[PDB]
């Protein structure tokens, strides 16, 4: 690895992969014994135990080919499962703030990434691994947090504008936007890792929370999350 | 509906689809006095009960532009909850003939009837109704049934020449390869009906040796109906 | 062969496919001691005779994939030659309901089936065979049947919307559409079979049972005969 | 127009294109009382009589874009008839270097030039005017001439190197390789404008001066007999 | 060489190419005993002196398909520094008629001989050798000569229609729009010759009402033709 | 902006972009009176003096997406001018690590964020501003530094595998590898912006240093750098 310097041993099989470094951090606290086994570049890396498990935190900073980097790093260091933990904006009008995502698909424009990996333009089923997503919305449900089932679309140009943005990806099955979930789960298939996601809505596009309720919120459903990685 | 000619109330809001006329007459015996709703331009579809609740079968034919105007001229009819059953090649060694596969996703080669309906070449997330897969997959346990869990690639070629054919779609995280899936998962997602897939394996081009035996197969098709009917009647 | 269960032998050399296995049934009235060569998956098939030649009849259901399907089994089955004949929509407004369209190329939109087939996404000329299609001109021709000579495109969703269709596709040289001449021609080019197709037009996207029926049969005399021409 | 110079009906309405200004030049020996009525850029013109029509003889250049600038302007000075008559290679061996081919169709790669003037992707049927193609066949029947009827692969990129070009583009449907057919045909069936096309195999992919020469004028009177046809 | 035909050595190194075969004939009369090294499918190619150093300046027609041809077969010939010289339509109301844009990459879009050339739909830079534009920019404004520089589309189908063609290119930085550039530029790189562009208002598409006269732009031309000279003879 | 939470006023019209936080902060000591004014999400972004003006040096992570979304707030808050300064892998071998390249063009994948940007796959120009470019090569040869001048090609997988990578790209008129060039300068081209790239060679896939040799290398083109966005 050149991004990661971490070394093998320091990252666990499980990981919990955030885009934020300071969230990274924040939640490093959830662990018990919390780590720092890596900072180049900024990729936060918290290594830890929870459950009597050992778990990794990292952060993937945000689009397609930076978290592409840091998982095929993590992986050659040994981690196999990972788990996405983010923010995004809901495209769906009943969905609420601080309400939780399952992500289930993945819907993405052609090209770049995708392209170089696949070799060809085909349109690869981008979903999570099947049982993984199944365990995440058990513990969801365990913990009684408010969360919906359904695919996000993965856009690479945050600022790029689209008058028809809302409705044509609410259209083709989408309830929510984010920039990493595509990438995730098709280089999960195609590496073999076993991969799932869960956000918080941290906005609604079709239709407000404070700062407290939202970390709240954060550190809520990152106890399910870190409760699936080790169930 | 131009294709399907049945009146107002033939079709049912559930509708186990599959690609095979004979096999929808067939299974159609599974049924409490079933009638024959429609028969125009070789679509046999059938109504009936089934642990007390109504439910349809219904003949699609082969490939995405037909079970595309199936499915459109079905809703119209009435229809909006479809599972897809058929059968597939498996793209990896461990799994044999007869087992089931419940379909989690679609691949598919973009263009065709995708861009008349998208309207652009995005590669729109291709996936079965979240919760009536799990229905299946409860139902397909509960009946002691063999099964896998993946996702399929949807050819438009069965005869097309592929020298890399399996390792390509095997590697891109598909187990199996079907005709239909994607079309279904897809348009479904746009129109909102509710739709999942359950696959019996009667190929494996992981190893083209073994082989199914007439009864075999058909026992394994019987077999795996009854399981989807319970999920289409739950 | 897996779908069309037919003997070898059992499929004529030369086919007349339609898309509705009921049409292959009441058309095969037209034949000479009519024999059913399959009805598997409902691809009805019939073979017999008509004039000094064995012909057959075969059903290709709806769209590309299925008759792509059908085509390469027939052929593994003996055939070489086909003609396919079916309704269609006009484009324009200068045909009438029950009017004949020889079929001379097909548009369509770059997919799966062509780049299975293709192996990449080039515009391949979809084509019929030329000398089989002057021979269908001369067999309506001595039938005195209304055809016009022109392009369709070969649509893969019936129900998809596009709010210029019409105007879209007509003012690109097609004066029809359909959903199964693109695969035919296409692939009849890259096996060496020699096709062809007359539609006759059930609609006008432009502008009774009897006057269909009757239609529909004189054309397929007049395609027998260019069959067995 | 900028390019062709010409005056407003001093193009004829039926015209032969051509390629090389060299070739215009030589064929207008073969008009009553040929006149030069634009030589701007190289596109030379010559407008005359054969028979008891007025025709003209246009040059085109080289390349898709080149021939649609032309024909573009030849058609805003009254032309709606054009047969192009140029050299090409065959892909298969049993054509002749001498021989002629018919141009049926024409297989091109997805392209700006096709993007520009159709707004998308769509793989719109290239193809001549069905008519003008049999009348053609008709003409080089009466002068007894060696011909075959198949379509064409239009290349964009001369020396573009494929180890597989012959055996990809003959396994395509396609007996020879040009480069103007498909802007052609496809411009001409957006625009209304009736087109065909022959041309004189001077080369084999897959297998004298005066040998082409011969072959070259027999082709041009019977292509001019179509023009006036 | 099947287009070009000339003899061993008849074509420079360095080389002045335009579409026009007439505006090649007027610009070689600023050259030294100028003589006609072909003439064949009417690719008018000059071979003379200039500041006591040999050029050539060569017709290449219209459209990338024909320059493609005409650069390959000129390379056959030696030569390996090309500059072309030609009209443009400005598509920014700021610059006038008879002024120069000086090329600083090319837009276009993409199939066709791109594809047959790169094999596939990758969008490789298609722009020109970074010194031998520098020079040029030396040696027009050491003729104190009014230019711009940029970049510019290369069109494939002139009378294609495009209500939003200006709006669209313009906020792309496209300063101009002409039809060889993008081929020059991309082929030049795969091959390895080294090539610039400059290029003569002789519209403004911001604005279609000003306008040149005959000899107002073939002065504008000559004065362009010897800076251009200069360069190629530097 | 969202992710740049400086305030309107604490980012310089002139701006210095790099992909990694620690060498915006091992750079800022080249500025007179270096001041933080953002470390959100990671982005480390300071402002200070250099030759009697005011300069910005941001991160911009890694990736198309994620440097789109930094020049877009950049610009929000006054940045219209951008020098992207970051290392790359050499195409060809005649080119020694340590040694610098000013950028020209730059080749690319379709789709994704182009597709968004563009609203179509046409192949727009990437190539920086030519004024500031030329002002760039002016500055380093002032200093005696060895660059070459060329085209790069952004790739958007690092980890993708292509047994031809090198002979494609290079015979393809590109001289090294990266991957947010095309996104910069195609992005500053339609929004107006002026901006230009200068590359250390840290590795040649065509055919080593130290750690301090490299990181002298980088200081020297950055002091260049900063020149020339002060000139």
């Amino acid at each position: 690895p050149v991004h990661i310097l971490a070394k093998k041993g320091e990252v666990a099989e499980r990981v919990l992969v955030v885009g934020d470094p300071g969230r990274a951090r924040l939640l490093s606290t959830l662990l018990q014994n919390p780590k720092l086994t890596n900072e180049n570049r900024g990729f936060l890396v918290y290594t830890g135990k929870y459950n009597g498990e050992t778990v990794s935190i990292a952060t993937h900073g945000i689009g397609g080919p930076s978290i592409a980097i840091v998982l095929e790093e993590l992986a050659m260091l040994g981690a196999n499962v990972f788990i996405r933990y983010g923010t995004t904006g809901a495209l769906v009008p009943y969905i609420n703030l601080g309400e939780y995502i399952i992500v289930t698909g993945a819907s993405y424009n052609q090209g770049g990434l995708f392209y170089q990996y696949l070799r060809d333009n085909a349109c690869v089923a981008s979903t999570p691994d099947f049982e993984l997503t199944n365990k995440l919305v058990t513990s969801f449900s365990k913990r009684n947090l408010k969360y919906y089932v359904g695919n996000v679309f993965s856009s690479d140009a945050f600022y790029a504008e689209d008058e028809e943005f809302v409705k044509k990806w609410s259209s083709r099955g989408n309830i929510a936007v984010e920039m990493e979930c595509a990438t995730l789960f098709t280089l999960s298939k195609v590496k073999g890792w076993k991969s799932a996601t869960v956000l918080v809505v941290s906005d609604n596009l079709a239709k407000w929370i404070t700062k407290e309720e939202l970390e709240k919120s954060v550190m809520d459903g990152a106890k399910a999350v870190l409760d699936t990685l080790t169930s």
